[PDB]
DNA sequence: AGATAATGCCAACAGT
DNA sequence: ACTGTTGGCATTATCT
């Protein structure tokens, strides 16, 4: 089952390790706000990356597959499918 | 060299 | 089940 539950919100998890991994979220120190939406972040790079997502179209794309990716390394990993 | 910005990895999560 | 997303976070790249 999932006996372990978050104290802050109504969530449940199988084991204490994943429980703590979730429960830390409610208490992290986030000093970096996004000027678009009031969402907070721990590192400024994370905040700027989030700001990227507020743009409608997803920036990165595949030259051959014609897909759309939010982040550079995801496009790089997708490029591995064309090993020939 | 020291401070700050970007990026890659990872786990949690969610659309299909 | 598959595979995209997200934010956190350590590490790397760029700026001063
Ligand atoms: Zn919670
Ligand atoms: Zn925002
Ligand atoms: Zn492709």
């Amino acid at each position: 089952s999932r006996p372990f539950k978050c104290s802050v919100c109504e969530k449940t998890y199988k084991d204490p390790a994943t429980l703590r991994q979730h429960e830390k979220t409610h208490w992290l120190t986030r000093p970096f706000p996004c000027n678009i939406c009031g969402k907070m972040f721990t590192q400024r790079g994370t905040m700027t990356r989030h700001m990227r997502s507020h743009l409608g179209l997803k920036p990165f794309a595949c030259d051959e597959c014609g897909m759309r990716f939010t982040r550079q390394y995801r496009l790089t990993e997708h490029m591995r499918v064309h090993s020939g």
